[PDB]
């Protein structure tokens, strides 16, 4: 047996809108994502990705089974979201990461004249393979 | 059995006003990069963007990363992207992407002084 | 025991013209962050930062990231920076940050708009 | 077997002129990370920077954390990345790296302030 590393990336983006929409008082867009840090097809291990939202969104519980695994919305304030990997191979168990969703820059960020908002964590998926 | 993500598209930006000389009213960059961070290089022999027939020299080609064309313009028309591969026994790929140069309803004043209009594919490879 | 890399220091951008009120010329942000992203607050409980006793209250307390404190003033002093953590049975890591404020003859010369310093240290607990 | 995944790569970004003293026009940082935040100093003794041989000690050598090299220049090049380990029966591991510097068009029109170049790889014990 040999052990395999997939390391990836997740977390989400944030752009603020410069002021308050009209019909919603939504104020930023952002995406949720989950992406493999290699150029790799992570669809041919991954079965799907679900994206827990708050449940005041539409269809709060949003599955991705094609790559790539991202889901883009708007809102005004911040929530925690679950994501669960679900593998292809049926006895390689799912990865649930929790993520605080990041929409307000940080004072540091501002004054450096970032223009996006980038909340990245990093996770390695583990397995073990046999030889 | 090898799959390789890429993402492919066009940024954009408005001039502010028409331009006196040629009419055109904004600059933009068509591309092709992978998903995350490789040296395409080491597989894409070069990329070819065939233009509308307007532009001169029409069928650009980029040879060496980054794998972009920045031109200027004053409409939206498609962009025929043919990725040639170092195998020789590799078919080419070819993409078609319509240029964006408008802010759609959406994202009219919502901070976006750059348009971006990005697409996911994979290469698949033997 | 685990040793969690962090980097700490400060950003500080010049207002362009001194401010007549109180004669404040800067404003800067003193932070603490982990070396690779994480989420500090998991073994993190809070982050003092002791300003200059002239400062009206000059012990500020972060609990939720991001772990930074935004003022602004006329000159750079040092800032005792105290990380505590969520396991009571632990003495907390005490930092100390000169403050940056003045672009240096060279290091941001060539027309920067912001002034940056800032240091690896490590975090030694549990 | 133990496996320590790595970043490794750098970070640029253009003076905004050219200096006049050497033609030097980007500030850059070579670098090797861990994967996750953890100490490599725990079983890294080393970590050497073969930089081109027109820069003065162009074999820099870092002992201590971070292992980073930061410099200027106006020119893309190879750098060779050398790890050396404390135990004395371990391999060094070598990485070769193309420093990059200049930024792609798309970058530019988005605003991006700084040009990233960084990979991922494992060191296997
Ligand atoms: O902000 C917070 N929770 C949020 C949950 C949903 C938010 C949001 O922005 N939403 C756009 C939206 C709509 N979809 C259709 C009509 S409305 C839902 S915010 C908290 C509480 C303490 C501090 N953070
Ligand atoms: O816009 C559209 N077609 C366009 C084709 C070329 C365009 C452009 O921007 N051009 C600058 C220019 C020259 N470059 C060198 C000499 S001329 C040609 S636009 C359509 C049809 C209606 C709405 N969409
Ligand atoms: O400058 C220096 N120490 C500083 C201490 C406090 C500074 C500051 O800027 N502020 C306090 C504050 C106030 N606003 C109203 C009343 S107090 C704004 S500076 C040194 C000593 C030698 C050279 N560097
Ligand atoms: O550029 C290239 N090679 C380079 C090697 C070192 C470079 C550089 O920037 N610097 C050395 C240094 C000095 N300043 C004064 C004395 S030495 C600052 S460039 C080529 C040709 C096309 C791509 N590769």
């Amino acid at each position: 047996g040999v052990t395999i590393v997939k390391p990836i990336v997740y977390g989400n983006v944030a752009r603020y809108f410069g002021k308050k929409r009209e019909e919603d008082g939504h104020t930023h867009q952002w995406t949720v994502y989950v992406k493999p840090y290699r150029n790799e097809d992570m669809s041919a291990y991954v079965k799907k990705i679900q994206f827990k939202l708050h449940e005041s969104y539409g269809n709060p519980l949003r599955v991705v089974t094609k790559p790539p695994y991202e889901i883009t919305e708007t809102g005004w304030g911040e929530f925690e979201i679950i994501i669960k990997i679900f593998f292809i191979d049926p006895n390689e168990r799912p990865v649930t990461l929790y993520h605080l969703l990041k929409l307000f820059q940080s004072d540091t960020n501002a004054m450096l004249g970032k223009k996006t908002v980038v909340s990245e964590f990093y996770d390695e998926m583990i397995f073990q393979d046999p030889t």
